């Protein structure tokens, strides 16, 4: 997992995140922030 300090409720909002943050939208909702895969 990669970390961010990205809040969020529903991992579908980590996709745009992770994607811009790490090159791929694979992500999740992890305690409440995004975590990039």
């Amino acid at each position: 997992s990669q970390f961010t300090d990205v809040k969020c409720t529903g991992s579908k909002q980590c996709w745009p995140v992770c994607k811009q943050m790490f090159g791929k939208p694979n992500g999740k909702c992890m305690n409440g922030k995004c975590r990039c895969y």
